[PDB]
C-alpha cells in the first residue's frame, strides 16, 4: 500500500517501484515523497551500487527537489519503462542514466505550461538527449510514439519484450556494478553531465 | 510573378512559396525580401497559427536579418523540402522548426567562405542538429546526400513521396495548430532554443 | 622499426601508421612521440592537404599535448579504424574529423580513473559526438561494441570491408583535398569546434 516500493537485490541493486497502478502511476505528492525517500535511502546505503526504477502494472508513469536531481546522484539510475511514459513521467525517465523499454510502450511529451517552462525540466533534457528538431517535433505535436521510435531517436537504449524487461534491466545493472567501482560511477556521472547541471 | 507567394488556409496555416522555379529558387535579394515580408505578415496576423515553407517547381532552394531569425519567431515553421536543398537553402531549411522531405530530394552543404564563417549560419546550426562529426563530413566533402540519408542523420523528420509532401506538411501543421495554443508554441520555441540564439 | 610510420601520397595525403602491431598499438611514450612528430610534419608541410591515421596489423590502438589537439589543427584527420579501438585509442579516434571502420572492428570505452577525469578527454568528446545517454551507457558498462553499432550510434561515418578500408579512407581524403582549399578546411574546423576547444 506504500506509494513507492523499495527492494534490494543480493547484488546491490535497489529496485524502486511506483505503486499506484490504478492511475497508471500518474505523478502526485505521495509518489514524489516515496520516490525521494527511496532514492535517498539507496544513495545513503553503501551496500547499494545501482538503482533500478520501474512502475507496477500496465504503466510506467503517465502524466500527473529540482527535475534533474537524479543526474546529480553519485549512483546510476536505470529506468525500466514497462508501459505508458507521459508528461512528468517522460521527464523523470529521461533524467535517468540509462533506459530500457518494453516493446509497445507508449511515450508522449504532453505538458501543461508549467512543465514546458520548468527549469532543468523536459525543455532542458529532451533536446540535450536528442536535438532541437526532435524536441520541437515532440513538444509542438504532443504526439504518441512507441518504444521502437524512441530507440531510433536515441531516447531509449534498447527495446525488449515485456517479460524480459526487468531481467535485462537487472542484468545490465549488476553488470555495471561489477565493472565500475562506486567512486568510478560517481566520477563518470559528474564528468558526463559536467558544468551543465549547475 | 512575385518572388515569394503567400497563402492562408482556413485552418490558420500560412503557406510561403519560393517562386523563382526557373533558377531552382536560388537565393537572391528578390527572394529574401519576399521571404522576410511574407514571414512578417504571418507573424503579425493573429489568425495565423503555423507557417509552411516550400519551393515551386523542381527545387526547394539550390544555392545563391541574421541567418537564424526564423528560430526567434513566436510561431513554428515547417519546411516541406520538394527538391534540391543546397547552400543557403540548406541553412534556411535547418533554421525551420520541422522538416519534411520528398523522396529523392538532393541536399548538399556546399558553401563559399562567407557562408562557412557566417555567425549563426550553417556552421552553427548543422553540428547542433547533428554533431561535429556529421558537420565536418558534410562541410569538408561538400557531398550530395538524398532525403533518406538526411533522415538517418536527423536532418529531416520524415521522407514522403513527392505527391504526398504538401498534404503531409499541412496535416502536421494543422495538427499542431489544434494541439498547442499560440502562447504554448511561443514558449516551446523560446524554451528549446534557449539562451543559444542570444 | 619506428613507432609511427609516415608516408605522403602524390595527392597530398599524409598517412600516419601506428607501428607496434605486436601489442595491438597500445598507447605508450614511443607511440605518442612518433604521433606528435608525424602530425607536426604533416601540419607544417604545405604540400600536405589531408591526414589519414591508421594502425598496422590486427589492431587500431587498444588501450595503453592535450587529448584534443587534433581538433585544433588546420588540417583534417581521417581515422581508418582497422581493428580494436579501446581506451585512449577510442579517445584519439574520436578526436579525428572523420572515422571509417573495418567491419567487425571492436570498440570499448574502458578507462582508468585518469582517462575518465582527463580534461578534454573521452568524457568531453563522447557525449558531444553522441549524447549523455550513450556516454553514460558506454562508460559505466565498459561494454564492447562493433563497428556496426558504432555507426548506428554516430561514432563512425561508414563501415567497409577490411580489404576496402584504406582505399576508401584515401578516396575520401583526396576527394576532400580536391573539393576544399587549405584555408577553407582550416575555417571549417575552427567554425565547427568553435569556442568549445578553448
Ligand atoms: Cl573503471
Ligand atoms: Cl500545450
Ligand atoms: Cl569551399
Ligand atoms: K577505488
Ligand atoms: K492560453
Ligand atoms: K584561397
Amino acid at each position: 500500500q506504500d506509494a513507492v516500493l523499495y527492494e534490494a537485490t543480493p547484488g546491490g541493486v535497489a529496485i524502486i517501484t511506483f505503486n499506484r497502478a490504478d492511475r497508471l502511476n500518474a505523478w502526485g505528492p505521495d509518489l514524489a515523497a516515496g520516490f525521494y525517500a527511496a532514492i535517498d535511502r539507496a544513495e545513503a546505503d553503501p551496500g547499494i551500487r545501482v538503482i533500478v526504477l520501474t512502475g507496477r502494472g500496465r504503466g510506467f508513469c503517465a502524466g500527473a527537489r529540482p527535475p534533474h536531481f537524479v543526474t546529480m546522484l553519485r549512483k546510476p539510475v536505470i529506468a525500466a519503462i514497462n508501459g505508458p511514459c507521459v508528461g512528468i513521467g517522460l521527464t523523470q525517465a529521461l533524467m535517468c542514466d540509462v533506459r530500457f523499454a518494453a516493446a509497445g510502450a507508449k511515450f508522449a511529451a504532453v505538458f501543461a505550461r508549467r512543465g514546458l517552462i520548468a527549469e532543468f525540466g523536459i525543455s532542458w533534457i529532451l533536446p540535450r538527449l536528442t536535438s532541437w528538431a526532435v524536441a520541437l517535433d515532440l513538444l509542438l505535436s504532443g504526439r504518441t510514439f512507441l518504444a521502437e521510435e524512441a530507440a531510433q531517436l536515441g531516447l531509449v537504449k534498447e527495446v525488449v519484450t515485456p517479460e524480459q524487461l526487468m531481467p535485462r534491466a537487472l542484468e545490465y545493472a549488476e553488470d555495471i556494478a561489477r565493472y565500475c567501482s562506486p567512486s568510478s560511477m560517481a566520477v563518470i556521472k559528474r564528468q558526463v553531465y559536467g558544468d551543465a547541471t549547475r
